[PDB]
């Protein structure tokens, strides 16, 4: 059987996937996956192919920091289903697949799977959505009204056989989420055809040898992830608010910027542009993160607390929602200084009872499926469809 896995070309909305590939495969079905160069050694470890499509997406942090113009930045994941579905058509021309499963985002995937009348099952990365819960502020709700002056520029060069715009926000047959149901937003509102798992963890590309035995001495891993880490003015406070103190840090400042570049390291810190992030929180005892889904719930599949500051609004929610749930700290930007870093890695250090939550929603988040219960959420679509 071939399973086609679309997404965009970013380690959030892809890293959930690999550990479902591995899955997949290792229950004999070939599995083709739509994604850059960049990703194409992930892909290939899980037991993916990666098939390659040219892309228009920003993937350099730097890149994604500047082009925050805004200027409907919404509409960039749109024109991105526009230039990859042309190319996905191509790519599967005379390799039509069984089933597409396509992330949340890869809008391409949804479009490609309607032209083929071929099986689908939707990743969600981040919150899941429905009828009820629409996840987005004032702003972003009205956002979606340039969105239709851009749908009106879809009658331009091509046409819709008829409304095309209230099947995106729709959810499919099999919704996967990859969170438990309690940390869904609006989580009673979700019915069956969403499948809450929790994380996706499984092998991620060898990362350079950062052996860490710490020792008597508490660690605490810093990153803002993958594509809004290009800040540099957070990275040199970290060092000034844990430089020479009782924390060995480990802090990941991502590739727009260099370890050199900063004040010197201080003996109790590694810094480097990429950790093995998995390996770090089975030792860490804190986690300065931004609130990205897979950072957030890595964590807590690690008995970790959280210091959130949170970069984007999908990163705001999960920052409210990880004090909401009390299992760490919302530490807003533009708010962050080196006083308010210690504040919060004090006040959330040593709060046993807050630890307390954590180490239940350790339990929680590995009690929902993981990689094998979408697996077999999935094969079971199979059958079924
Ligand atoms: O130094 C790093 C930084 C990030 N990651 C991985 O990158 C992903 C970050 O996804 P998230 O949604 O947390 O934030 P995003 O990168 O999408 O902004 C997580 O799976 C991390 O394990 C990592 O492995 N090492």
């Amino acid at each position: 059987h071939h399973i086609s896995m679309i997404n965009i070309p970013a380690y959030g909305h892809v890293n959930p996937t690999l550990a479902l590939v591995e899955k997949l495969c290792e229950k004999g079905h070939r599995v083709t996956y739509a994604t850059t160069e960049e990703f194409a050694p992930a892909v290939q470890q899980a037991g993916g192919e990666a098939l390659i499509y040219h892309t228009s997406l920003n993937i350099d942090p730097k890149q994604i920091r500047e082009m925050m113009e805004k200027n409907d930045a919404t509409l960039s994941l749109l024109k991105e289903s526009l230039s990859i579905l042309p190319q996905l058509e191509e790519l599967y021309k005379d390799d039509q697949p069984d089933l597409i499963i396509y992330d949340f985002v890869a809008l391409a995937g949804k479009l490609f799977a309607d032209k083929l009348n071929v099986p689908v099952i939707k990743l969600c990365s981040s919150y899941a959505q429905n009828e009820s819960f629409q996840l987005g502020n004032e702003d972003m709700l009205k956002k979606i009204k340039e969105a239709e002056a851009e749908f009106k520029a879809y009658l331009e060069q091509e046409q819709l056989p008829a409304v095309s715009f209230e099947q995106l926000a729709v959810p499919e047959a099999l919704n996967i989420v990859f969170m438990p149901k309690s940390f869904q937003i609006q989580h009673e509102t979700f019915d069956d055809r969403f499948c809450f798992v929790g994380p996706s963890l499984g092998k991620r590309t060898e990362q350079e040898s950062l052996l860490i035995d710490k020792g008597d001495r508490p660690l605490m891993l810093i990153s803002l992830g993958t594509a809004f880490n290009a800040w540099p003015e957070f990275y040199k406070m970290c060092i000034d608010a844990f430089r020479d103190s009782s924390w060995q840090v480990i802090m990941s400042v991502g590739k727009s910027i260099d370890p050199e570049s900063l004040d010197d390291t201080p003996a109790n810190f590694t810094i480097r542009q990429s950790v093995p992030q998995l390996e770090v929180l089975a030792k860490a005892d804190l986690f300065i993160s931004h609130g990205g889904m897979n950072s957030t719930m890595e964590a807590m599949n690690a008995g970790v607390p959280l210091v959130v500051i949170p970069q984007m609004y999908e990163q705001e929610l999960t920052a409210k929602r990880v004090d909401e749930l009390g299992l760490g700290v919302y530490l807003q930007r533009e708010e962050v200084t080196v006083s308010k870093l210690q504040e919060a890695v004090q006040a959330v250090s040593g709060d046993q009872e807050l630890l307390s939550r954590v180490k239940s929603m350790q339990k929680d988040v590995k009690e929902a499926g993981g990689a094998e219960r979408a697996a077999a959420e999935i094969e079971a679509f199979m059958k079924k469809s």
